């Protein structure tokens, strides 16, 4: 029947579920490669596509977006997996093509969309090594608007003492998420630097795949959603908190693990974070 992936347990999401907080009424935008609307373990509330050659956002041609969405909110039923915030309202915002890539403008368009539609949380399990002025402006706009923005830190490992976090995670207004294994040890591909903020499970993350399938992937793209999902549970318990409050609470309630250059503030603990 249904399994609870370990990563979900590892951030203490189940504890909130038993208090009765499952992400209800919270709008999460997954800014990725779309969400397969034919997967029974997902409930999509809305969406829009910014890729010109692939106008249906409910059609994930890459499978990256569907896996990410499953971590956030795979439904609580008799099958497949379970997500961090299983009652969250999930929006498919397509900005990456079949090949996994996307144009900055598509990405910006997708942020603008999320803003305009009053998304509560945005997940960006994507990144590049270069930022742009307009990317930064849109991300700043989201946070200025009241949205919690989460982004993968990247899968660039270490490079001596240089920062390896990619854009948009490198920006201050964004929560950059690195990955740990089940042992709380950083995964070797996990990006590092001053901008890394928090850690979440990123190794063998079992989630939803297109075509009514399930599978495991590793990477900071798999870690990010854990945090976006955590932000969702907090907002279900404290609808009146601002993103300011949510971000603060997640960063001040972590489990510390090692030099912040490598672990940022540590592993999130949404049970603690949620108050
Ligand atoms: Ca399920
Ligand atoms: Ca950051």
């Amino acid at each position: 029947a249904q399994s609870v992936p370990y990563g979900v347990s590892q951030i203490k999401a189940p504890a909130l579920h038993s208090q009765g907080y499952t992400g209800s009424n919270v709008k999460v935008a997954v800014i990725d490669s779309g969400i397969d609307s034919s997967h029974p373990d997902l409930k999509v509330a809305g969406g829009a596509s910014m890729v010109p050659s692939e106008t249906n956002p409910f059609q994930d041609n890459n499978s990256h977006g569907t896996h990410v969405a499953g971590t956030v909110a795979a439904l609580n039923n008799s099958i497949g997996v379970l997500g961090v915030a299983p009652s969250a309202s999930l929006y498919a915002v397509k900005v990456l093509g079949a090949d996994g890539s996307g144009q900055y403008s598509w990405i910006i368009n997708g942020i603008e969309w999320a803003i305009a539609n009053n998304m509560d949380v945005i997940n960006m399990s994507l990144g590049g090594p270069s930022g742009s002025a307009a990317l930064k402006a849109a991300v700043d706009k989201a946070v200025a608007s009241g949205v919690v923005v989460v982004a993968a830190a990247g899968n660039e490992g270490t490079s001596g003492s240089s920062s390896t976090v990619g854009y948009p995670g490198k920006y201050p207004s964004v929560i950059a998420v690195g990955a740990v294994d089940s042992s709380n040890q950083r995964a070797s591909f996990s990006s590092v630097g001053p901008e890394l903020d928090v850690m979440a499970p990123g190794v063998s993350i079992q989630s939803t795949l297109p075509g009514n399938k399930y599978g495991a992937y590793n990477g900071t793209s798999m870690a990010s959603p854990h945090v976006a999902g955590a932000a969702a549970l907090i907002l279900s318990k404290h609808p009146n908190w601002t993103n300011t409050q949510v971000r603060s609470s997640l960063e001040n309630t972590t489990t510390k693990l090692g030099d912040s250059f490598y672990y940022g503030k540590g592993l999130i603990n949404v049970q603690a974070a949620a108050q």
